[PDB]
C-alpha cells in the first residue's frame, strides 16, 4: 500500500528502515555493469524515443554502460517525421551510419523494449499508434506514470499483449548525464529512481526495470506504482522543487527591496542563500543541522518566517496534489499541447521565457562578478519560509500515502543535489527549462499561486505582529522525516553535481557562451 | 434558443449582422406576472449569501406591486446564521416565509437554488428528492449540468429545469432595482435558458422571473453555454484579469519611479472610475478617440503588446472549463473548507491587505466627491486590448454577440468596477459567488505574471506596434453591436460607496 516490495534473480535486494518503515532498495554503482546481460535477457535493441530533456542523457548512459559491459544490445533513437534533433542526436554519437538513429515507428516497430521519451502530451494523444507498433510481448518503458493517468480518465488500458515498466529519475535529465560523467572518476554517480511493474507477460520485467536504473547510474532505486508515481511527481514540481521555490524566490525578492534592501543584497538573500548554503547543508547534514547553524536571533527570524508560511504554503500544496489525482491537471496539460499549435481559427501559444523580468536581471549582474566557490549568505527569513514549504510538502504527501523514499526524493534530495544547482549556475530558466513539457508547464502554472498566498497571508501576519506558532517550530525539530532523511544520505555517493552557466550538457535552445 | 412566450413581447436586435432575440424589461410589465407564473403559489429561494437577499427581495417587491399572491419563501440549513439576517429583510417564520431548507423545497411550486456552487454538487440528490412532480427546479448558473455532465448523469424526468442568470453581482442586482423604482426600473441584464419543459409552462416562468429582478433586457442561451462563458468570464476580464492587471501595472509603474499614491491613481482610480464610465456609455473606440495624438502611441504600444499574452491566458482558461478540469476543481476546494483526512481547513483568505490596497485606503481617504481618477493611455491600452482579446476568444469557441458582450464589457463597467472604485478589490471580488472568489485567487497570478514576463518585456525591448492587430482592433464589428446594446441600457448608474448596506453582512462597514 504505501510501500512495495520486489525481487530480483540477478541484483542484490536491500533493507533500509525510514522512521520505523522497512523499504526495499537497489544500490547503483559502475561494478554491477557486468550483470547487465542477464538482466536484459531476450533484449536485442532498446529504442529510445524522443531526444527532449531525458532521452538524450538516458540514451548515452544506457549506451556507455552497455559499452562497458561488453554487451551486443542495440540503442537506437527513433524521432517524428518533423524532428529536428537528428543532428544532436548524431553530435552525441547515434547515427544511420551505425542502424543507430532512424524513424520514430520503424524504431518502434524492431525493438524489444521501448522507452517512450515524448512529451506526455504527445503520448496522450498518440499512444494508439505506439501499441499498434509494439512487438507482440515485447515491453514499454515510460519514465513518468502521466500515461496511465490519461488512460484511466478515458477509461482505456495498456494492450494485453506487452509488459509495461516504469525507471523514474527523481532529477533533471542533463543531471542524470553530468552525474553519470563524473562517476565515470570512481564507483559511479547519477540520480535515484524510482521503478514500477505495471503489467508482466513473461517474468522478465522486474530484472529489466532494475537493470535500466543501474545503467542510468542510479545510485539507489526505489518501488512505486504509475499511480503513486503521476500522484506525487506531477504534484512535486509545481510544488517545492519548481513552482514553490521560484514563487517564494519572487516573493521575496519585491518585500526584502520594498523594505530597503539593495536589489543585489536581496538577491544574494533569496536565491543565492537558497541555490548554495541551504542546499549544501541540506544535502549532505538535513535540515536540523541547518536550523543549528544560526544564532540564537537567527532563530527568532527562522520561527517568524516559518510559523508565518505553513498553512499558507499547504493549502496551495493541498489544492495542486488534489487536481493531480482527480484527473483535473492531467487534462490540463494534455490541452496546452495542443495549444502550441494554430486550431479553431486561433493562433499558436509555444511557452515563453521566465527569466527576463526585474530579478532576474539583477542575478545576471551579480553572477558577472560573482567568485568561483561561493555558497550564498544563510538569511534566516529566507531560510524560514523555504523549509516551511518543504516540510509542509512533506506533510501532505504523508497524509495522501506515500512511502518514506518517494516523499524524501520528490521534496528533499531532488531539490539540493539534482535542481538547485542550476539556478545557482544561472537563474530560474537554466533550473526550470531543462526539465519536461510538463514540468514547465506546472511551473508556470503554479509559482504565481505560491508567490500571491504568500504576500496576502505570510507576510501580512508577520507585519500585523502575529504570534509564532511554536508548537509548528517544535513539529520541525521532532519531525521523523529527519532521521530517515540521513539514513538516505548515506546512499549518495561523493560526487556533487558541477554546472556553470555555459554548460554545453543542457537542452540546445538553453546553450550559452 | 429559439423560444417564444404568449405572455411577453420578443424583438429583434442586430448584433453585427447577426439577428438575437430578447424581451426588454421594466416596472409597466410587472401586472403581467400573474399570467407568467401559472401554477405557482410559493417560490422557495434557497440560500442567503449573495444572489438570494437580491433576489428575494426584488421578486417580492415586483409582486406586490402585480398585486400577486405568490408567496416567497426562504429556505435555510439547520442553525443558519442566515436566519437573522433574512428576518432584518422582512422574511419570517411566523408569516411563513423563512424555514427550513428541505420543507422549503418540499412545499415549492419554482425551487430557486441559490446555494454554492460547490455545495450544489455535493448535494443535488437531496434536492432533486425534494421536488414535487411537474414542479420547476431554477438555477441561475449552469455549473450544475456541468458537474452531472461529469458523472454521466442529468436531471430528474418529471421535473422542469430552467435559468435565469444575472450578469451582475448580487449587490448590484438589488441597488439597481432599488434606484429604478421610480424611473419605470433599472437593474442588471440577464441571460435565460430553458432545459427541460413538462408542460410548457417554463419558458414564461423564466421570462416573469427575470422581469421581476429588474432585468434591462434577456437574452436567450442554454444551461451549457453559460457556464463555459461564465466560470470564464469570471477569471478572465470581470475579477481575475483585472486584479492582475492592476497588480502587474501598479508594480511597473512604482518601479519606474511613480509615487504609490499616483501609480494606484494610474492603475485602480483609472480603470474603475473614467475608463469605465467612457466604456459604459460611449465604447472603447470613443475611449481611443478622447487620447491625444501621444496618449494614442502610448495606448498602442500598450495594446499591441497585451492582447496575445493575455489571450495565451484565456484561451488555456476557456478550455479547462469547457473540459470540466475546472469544475472538478471547484468541487473540490469546497471540500478543503473544511478538515478530512488528518489535515486542517483551509477557507478562503485575505487579498486586500497586501501593499497596493493598503495605498488605496489612503487615497480614497482623501479622495473628493464625484472624483473618476485620471485617464493614463498605457492602462488603457492594456485594460482594452484583455478586454478585445476576451470577446475574440469567446467569438471563436462560438457564443452569441448578446452573451459575449454582457460576460466581457457590460458587467464589469456597470456591476462590477463601481465596487472597487468604491473601496478596493475585495469589495468588488468578495461580493461575488464562491465559485467566483476561488476563480479570482486562481486567474489573477495567472495574469499578472504573463504581462510582467512577456507584455511589458517587449515594451521595454522596443517591439514593433503589430500594426494589423491596431488596424483590427479600430475596425472590429463588435463596436457597432455594443452601441446597439447601449441603447437597451436605462439611463441610472448605480450608487455605492464604502459604507453600503446592500453588501454581504461580512464586508459591511461603517
Ligand atoms: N525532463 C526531465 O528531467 C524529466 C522528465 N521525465 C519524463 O520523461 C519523459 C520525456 O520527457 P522530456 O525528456 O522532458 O521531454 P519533453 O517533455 O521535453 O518532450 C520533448 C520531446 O518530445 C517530442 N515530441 C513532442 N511531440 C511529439 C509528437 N507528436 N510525436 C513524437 N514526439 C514528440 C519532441 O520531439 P522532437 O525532438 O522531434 O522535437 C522531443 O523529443 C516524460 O514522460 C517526462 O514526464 C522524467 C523525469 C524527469
Ligand atoms: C523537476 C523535474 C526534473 N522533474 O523531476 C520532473 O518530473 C519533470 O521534468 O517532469
Ligand atoms: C463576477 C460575478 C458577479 N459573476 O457574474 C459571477 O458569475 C459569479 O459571482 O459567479
Ligand atoms: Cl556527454
Ligand atoms: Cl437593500
Ligand atoms: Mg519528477
Ligand atoms: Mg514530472
Ligand atoms: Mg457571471
Ligand atoms: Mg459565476
Amino acid at each position: 500500500a504505501t510501500t512495495f516490495d520486489f525481487d530480483s534473480s540477478v541484483f542484490k535486494k536491500e533493507k533500509v528502515t525510514l522512521s520505523g518503515h522497512d523499504e526495499y532498495i537497489v544500490r547503483g554503482g559502475r561494478n554491477l555493469f557486468p550483470l547487465l546481460p542477464d538482466a536484459f535477457k531476450g533484449i536485442k535493441q532498446i529504442g529510445v524515443i524522443g531526444w527532449g530533456s531525458q532521452a538524450p542523457a538516458q540514451a548515452q548512459n544506457l549506451k556507455d554502460s552497455l559499452t562497458e559491459a561488453k554487451s551486443d544490445v542495440v540503442v537506437k533513437i527513433g524521432l517524428r517525421k518533423g524532428s529536428n534533433s537528428f543532428a544532436e542526436a548524431r553530435a552525441a554519437g547515434f547515427s544511420e551510419e551505425n542502424g543507430t538513429l532512424g524513424d520514430m515507428w520503424e524504431t518502434i516497430s524492431g525493438s524489444d523494449l521501448v522507452l517512450l521519451l515524448i512529451s506526455d502530451s504527445a503520448q496522450a494523444d498518440n499512444y494508439e499508434k505506439v501499441f499498434s507498433h509494439m512487438k507482440p510481448n515485447s515491453i514499454l518503458g515510460l519514465s513518468h506514470g502521466f500515461l496511465l493517468g490519461h488512460l484511466q480518465s478515458l477509461g482505456q488500458d495498456f494492450p494485453k499483449n506487452i509488459s509495461v515498466i516504469a525507471v523514474c529519475p527523481k532529477g533533471m535529465g542533463p543531471s542524470v548525464r553530468r552525474l553519470y560523467v563524473q562517476g565515470k572518476e570512481v564507483n559511479g554517480a547519477g540520480i535515484n529512481s524510482s521503478f514500477a511493474v505495471h503489467q508482466d507477460v513473461d517474468g522478465r520485467a522486474t530484472d529489466v526495470a532494475l537493470g535500466w536504473s543501474i545503467a542510468l547510474g542510479s545510485p539507489f532505486t526505489f518501488a512505486t506504482t504509475l499511480e503513486q508515481e503521476y500522484k506525487s511527481d506531477i504534484f512535486g514540481e509545481r510544488g517545492i522543487l519548481l513552482g514553490a521555490v521560484h514563487g517564494i524566490v519572487e516573493c521575496l525578492f519585491r518585500r526584502y527591496t520594498e523594505s530597503g534592501m539593495s536589489e543585489d543584497l536581496a538577491y544574494k538573500n533569496t536565491v543565492e542563500c537558497i541555490t548554495g548554503v541551504i542546499s549544501k547543508t541540506i544535502s549532505t547534514k538535513g535540515m536540523l543541522a541547518l536550523y543549528n547553524s544560526l544564532s540564537e536571533e537567527g532563530k527568532k527570524d527562522f520561527q517568524a518566517a516559518y510559523s508565518a508560511s505553513y498553512y499558507p504554503s499547504m493549502d496551495i500544496l493541498y489544492e495542486c496534489y488534489e487536481d493531480v489525482a482527480s484527473g483535473s491537471e492531467i487534462r490540463s496539460v494534455v490541452l496546452a499541447g495542443r495549444r502550441f499549435y494554430e486550431k479553431e481559427g486561433l493562433p499558436a501559444f509555444p511557452m515563453g521565457k521566465i527569466d527576463q523580468t526585474r530579478m532576474w536581471k539583477v542575478g545576471e549582474k551579480v553572477r558577472s562578478v560573482r567568485p568561483a566557490g561561493d555558497l550564498g549568505p544563510l538569511y534566516p527569513f529566507t531560510a524560514g519560509v523555504y523549509v516551511a514549504l518543504m516540510m509542509a510538502q512533506i506533510e501532505i504527501l504523508r497524509k495522501k500515502g506515500h512511502s518514506y523514499s518517494e516523499i524524501i526524493n520528490e521534496s528533499v534530495i531532488e531539490a539540493v543535489d539534482s535542481l538547485n544547482p542550476f539556478m545557482h549556475a544561472r537563474g530560474v530558466s537554466f533550473m526550470v527549462d531543462n526539465c519536461s513539457t510538463t514540468a514547465r508547464l506546472g511551473s508556470r502554472k503554479w509559482a504565481p499561486r505560491f508567490d500571491y498566498i504568500l504576500s496576502q497571508q505570510a507576510l501580512v501576519a508577520v507585519d500585523n505582529g502575529a504570534p509564532i506558532n511554536q508548537d509548528l517550530i517544535s513539529n520541525f525539530l521532532s519531525d521523523p522525516v529527519h532521521e530517515a532523511i540521513g539514513v538516505c544520505a548515506q546512499l549518495r555517493p561523493s560526487v556533487d553535481i558541477s554546472v556553470t552557466a555555459d554548460a554545453d550538457f543542457v537542452r540546445p535552445e538553453l546553450r550559452q557562451a
